[PDB]
């Protein structure tokens, strides 16, 4: 009958989509989230001020009445992207982050030096910077793409850019939880609950689950294990971000799936399980609703909510103005619930 | 426009299923193949010599009357299969093989095997007749990384028991890892291989990056690039114990494209080609016609086929899916633009 109370938590990395799909999403994590970091990968993306202020805007009109939920927005970063963009919405309350997503077919980083400016510009004025860390060349084994970054990429791009504030996002390997264990108290990381709860062989043994499909992808158990140690471990650096990243059930059950699990319903009960399991609720709050601020150095949530230890079911479905969407854990049976 | 002429192949393993599907797909096979090792595993599996008769039978009424088309039959292994069972249908030439597919420990008495020392006086009728196992090699232990069982079964159960067998034949089906092309390639003439297309033309970046493919998701599993390396190595090596082994096996593609996707790959259709581009690009085309339709058959003891077949080297495209009655069947490089097609 255990019932949990934490501060409100906050999700540091989410996609809320637009249009309908915005509409249908949104109220998953508002009905629970004080605040959430929002994605620009739209299409076309958000990288101009005035996109991030209309987009925040459909946001807003989309939050239920009751909920007291805040999105911050975030910028897309382009190669060619004007500093003074950034700055200028970032100085008007408009960006919190600027996001770093590795080409791939679209408007991504070409690379770290054609963005250089930008990213002084983010090291001066505190702008911490949202990472995917995944290389992309063709030839690179998909499972092999996080660990590559690594090298390649972060540590090159945090020994040259010293006070930037760095967000390993959903990190999903040994390697990464390793690396920002021991990093400075510049690097942050966020993990989802499906990487900490499943690995490969939960999407790949008995058939191919699409809806467990997404990127960075699950990997070797080994991985998992490593992630699961390190949030049970209480570290500081490590936060909240679902990265619920919604598609249409069709869309994800096709002949070529995409990628992203849409977790915002079942989330926080899942982390809630993850936490029991580890022997460490005596974390889990600060992974929820601490850490994140304190990284972000924005003030903890002044509320509270409750996750009752009732063993509540998952809907095999959510309606969409068209197709469906399938939950995350959808038709099954989660141990915690917000009550 | 290269011709390629070669004596008309064989498919060394493939799944037929039945009833309807049977009908759909028996001429993809058919048309080209003059024999084919008909896989066992049906719901239930086949695993008298009774129900592969008639299985036999559903197969050749569903050939087009032209088609010279020879189904040679396997049974499915069972803890509770009795090894007189498996020598009738032997002697009788009803059983050409017999298949062994992971031990689960799970598994009901007549749907399969819970380990291999529960079925010794099986194998060991099938040495002493000198009947051939085909294995699905793979262990199964939920531990077990999916990308690792193939390896952990050639240290756990395939040496061992070849170890225990010293007489018996063994054909390590569609291997995909370089761990199992060592292997093959370093053992005896009582051991060889058959090697899908899939297993040549991709890995596992193929089926993951950029999206999830169903269509591309079979068992075993595609692998790393390495592995896919080591399969082409072999086959365009000439070793004479790695043959055509298809492993087409087709789904609906509604239970491809679902929450929980089916395995395998409808590459009846396109296999052959897919061999010779492979073979082409390895600069082994001297090797194709062996691995095609002489290989095998030598290894199984049987003739090797009186005809002959061409493959052009003219383009063609791949149709988007074939009809079934209550839903669609998309075949192996659906909608793709092919190389070598059969004339
Ligand atoms: N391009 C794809 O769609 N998938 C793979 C191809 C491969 O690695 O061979 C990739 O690396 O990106
Ligand atoms: N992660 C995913 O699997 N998908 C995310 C993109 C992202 O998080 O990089 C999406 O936007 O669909
Ligand atoms: O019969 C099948 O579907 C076939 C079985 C198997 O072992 N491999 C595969 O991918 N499908
Ligand atoms: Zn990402
Ligand atoms: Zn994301
Ligand atoms: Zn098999
Ligand atoms: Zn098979």
């Amino acid at each position: 009958s255990q019932v949990l109370k934490i501060r409100r938590p906050d999700d540091w990395h989410l996609h809320l989509r637009d249009g309908d799909m915005l509409k249908t999403v949104v109220p998953y994590t508002s009905e629970i989230y004080g605040r959430a970091i929002v994605m620009p990968n739209l299409a076309p993306p958000v990288t101009t001020v005035e996109a991030a202020v209309a987009y925040r805007q459909r946001i807003l009109d989309a939050v239920p009445a009751p909920h007291d939920f805040t999105p911050l927005m975030t910028c897309y970063l382009t190669d060619s992207l004007d500093p003074n963009e950034l700055e200028r919405g970032f100085n008007e309350g408009v960006f919190t982050a600027a996001k770093l997503y590795p080409a791939n077919a679209s408007h991504g980083v070409t690379s770290v030096d054609a963005i250089m400016p930008v990213l002084e510009r983010m090291e001066k004025i505190g702008m911490p910077l949202l990472v995917h860390g995944e290389v992309t060349h063709a030839d690179i084994d998909i499972f092999d793409r996080e660990a590559r970054f690594i090298e390649s990429v972060m540590e090159p791009l945090r020994q040259r850019l010293t006070a930037l504030k760095v967000v390993f996002e959903h990190i999903t390997t040994k390697d990464a939880a390793d690396y920002v264990r021991d990093g400075n108290e510049r690097l942050a990381a966020t993990i989802t609950p499906q990487h900490l709860m499943f690995n490969r062989n939960h999407m790949l043994v008995g058939g191919v689950r699409p809806h467990l499909y997404c990127l960075p992808i699950l990997k070797r158990n080994i991985h998992q294990q490593a992630l699961r140690e390190l949030v049970a471990s209480g570290f500081q650096r490590v936060f909240l971000g679902t990265d619920s990243a919604p598609h249409a059930r069709h869309r994800k059950e096709s002949s070529c799936g995409c990628a992203g699990c849409f977790n915002a319903p079942t989330a926080l009960g899942s982390y809630a399980t993850v936490f029991e399991e580890m022997n460490a609720l005596q974390h889990f709050e600060a992974f929820c609703s601490v850490n994140g601020p304190q990284f972000y150095g924005l003030p903890v949530n002044d509320t509270f909510i409750e996750l009752v230890r009732e063993e509540q079911q998952v809907a095999e479905s959510i309606a969409l103005t068209d197709d469906t969407l399938v939950p995350f854990l959808a038709g099954e049976t989660v141990r915690w619930s917000v009550k």
